[PDB]
Formats: C-alpha cells, sequence, structure tokens
C-alpha cells in the first residue's frame, strides 16, 4: 500500500533543473525530510501502487503520491549529488575502484528491476542518480516505464531496433544496449558521438553498426570492461547477455582486480 500524501504536508517548493526531464521540485516533508516531486484516478492510483512495491537500494523509491484537483504529483527519494553525468564532469574527478562500484550497483538496480518484470526502456546517465558517499539509484523520470502517468541525446543510448522502429515492444536486452553506452560514458566522462553530422545520418549509423568511440577514452578503462561494452552493444538483441549473465561475471572481476 502506497503513502497517499498532500501538499499540506510540504513546506515548499525550490524548483531544480532535472538534467533535460523538464521541472521537478525539492520540496521538504514537515516531518519526514527533504523529497523530489514531478507533478481516471483509481487508474493511476493502481499503478503507482505496482511502481512503489520496488524496493531496492539501487532503485530510487515512490514514496508516495499528491492526488488533489488540478495536482497529481509523485514523490521520491532525493539523491544529492543529482545524475551520473554530472559528478563525472566534476573538478576532484572520480577513480577507477569507485567507477567499477558505481557499474556494479547500475547491473545490481537494473537486474531487480528485470526480476520484477518492469523494462526500464530508458536507461541512461540522466536516470542514474548519485548520494554524497558516491552510490548510486536508477530513476525513470521520463516515466518510460509508466503508461497512466506517462500520458499525463536522447537517443544515443537507444538499442538499434527502436531507432525509427516505434512499434517493436522493448526487451530486457533494449536495456543492456542502453548499458553498453553508459559505461562507454562512464570512462569516456563524456556524451558520445562529438562529431555527429545529422540525427538521420547519425541514426542509420547506428543502425548499420557505428558505436561509440573506443578511442575517445583518454582514461584507462580495463579491456575486459571494453570487452563487457562490445558485447552489450551487439547489434543482434539475442547476442547481448542478461543483466544476471553480466553480473556473474562482472562482480568476480571486480572485487578481484578493482576492490
Ligand atoms: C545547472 C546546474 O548548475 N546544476 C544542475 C546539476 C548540478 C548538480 N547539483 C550539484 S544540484 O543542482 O545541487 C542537484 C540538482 C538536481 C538533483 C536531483 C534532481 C532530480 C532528482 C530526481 C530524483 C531524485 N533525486 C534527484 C536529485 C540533485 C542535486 C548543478
Ligand atoms: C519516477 N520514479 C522514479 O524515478 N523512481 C520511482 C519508482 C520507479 C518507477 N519506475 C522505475 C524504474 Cl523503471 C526504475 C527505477 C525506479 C522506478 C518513480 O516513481
Amino acid at each position: 500500500n502506497v503513502i497517499k500524501m498532500k501538499s499540506s504536508d510540504f513546506l515548499e517548493s525550490a524548483e531544480l533543473d532535472s538534467g533535460g526531464f523538464g521541472k521537478v521540485s525539492l520540496a521538504f516533508h514537515r516531518t519526514q525530510g527533504l523529497m523530489i516531486m514531478k507533478t481516471h484516478n483509481e487508474a493511476l492510483l493502481e499503478e503507482a501502487k505496482m511502481m512503489n512495491r520496488l524496493r531496492h537500494s539501487r532503485v530510487v523509491k515512490l514514496l508516495g503520491v499528491i492526488i488533489e484537483e488540478g495536482k497529481y504529483s509523485l514523490v521520491m527519494e532525493y539523491m544529492e549529488k543529482g545524475n551520473l553525468m554530472h559528478v563525472l564532469k566534476a573538478e576532484m574527478s572520480t577513480p577507477l575502484s569507485v567507477k567499477g562500484r558505481i557499474i556494479l550497483e547500475i547491473i545490481e538496480g537494473m537486474a531487480y528491476l528485470h526480476g520484477k518484470g518492469v523494462i526500464h526502456k530508458d536507461l541512461k546517465p540522466e536516470n542514474i542518480l548519485v548520494d554524497n558517499d558516491f552510490h548510486i539509484k536508477i530513476a525513470d523520470l521520463g516515466l518510460a516505464s509508466f503508461k497512466m502517468w506517462s500520458k499525463l541525446g536522447t537517443l544515443y543510448y537507444m538499442a538499434p531496433e527502436h531507432l525509427n522502429d516505434v512499434n517493436a515492444k522493448p526487451t530486457e536486452k533494449s536495456d543492456v544496449y542502453s548499458f553498453a553506452v553508459v559505461l562507454w560514458a562512464i570512462f569516456a566522462n563524456k556524451e558520445p558521438y562529438e562529431n555527429a553530422i545529422a540525427e538521420q545520418q547519425l541514426i542509420m549509423a547506428i543502425k548499420s553498426g557505428n558505436r561509440p568511440d573506443v578511442d575517445d577514452i583518454t582514461e584507462y578503462c580495463p579491456r575486459e570492461i571494453i570487452s563487457l561494452m562490445k558485447l552489450c552493444w551487439e547489434a543482434n538483441p539475442e547476442a547481448r547477455p542478461t543483466f544476471p549473465g553480466i553480473e556473474e561475471k562482472f562482480r568476480p572481476f571486480y572485487l578481484s582486480q578493482l576492490e
């Protein structure tokens, strides 16, 4: 069961920039502290109850909902340092062992989501949020995984089977492709395809088998992680592993080489 909330429980607002997902709001619960707010009543609630069951340390929790006349808001836990891309482009830059942990925690969170039959469909640095200790949580701030709540750069992480084909149904392996490009971004410390001509041209190129430039990596990236990204951004969805497949290989690798 969901905490159904009221806006009289919130002191109020400090609308923050949410990384390309439009406006959100950092609002102060009068009893339970800081929270974030994204602003058919039984269909909504039914869904809100579905998503509120999503409970894992690497997944942003839906705390509850503000369904009042005019305003429909979802209420979620706050992550102080923002999205993964922002923290990477930060001046005091982040070491290799911490990047390894972020990767493993992204794997854990995604495995959980799948295990509860949720397909994210829109994984990307913007939906990977960070707290003060540099642990991460997966979010869905564009409501990609929703149906009724949805009704009420983007493309760089999308699997080629979805580029120019919006009728094909996302699979677990759609999320694996997005992971591959996140891996890339984690070591390049920027967005891929800097030199792109047009979206139309770039899309064709990606559907035909172009990927981010593994040479833009001015850091040391271990060669077993460059292998994993190439595995995970295979054109053919069937040739990509599952997140449990990735974890089983990457966790022993992490602890034994990255600690
Ligand atoms: C334009 C600019 O100069 N900047 C925006 C990004 C850069 C990062 N900052 C240090 S921050 O502004 O303090 C910050 C912003 C947004 C968030 C956030 C957003 C959306 C969230 C959804 C769910 C959970 N937590 C969230 C948390 C958390 C922290 C500062
Ligand atoms: C918008 N929103 C989140 O970011 N986290 C919560 C819970 C949630 C719903 N769908 C999710 C996906 Cl696909 C991943 C992580 C959290 C979630 C929520 O409602």
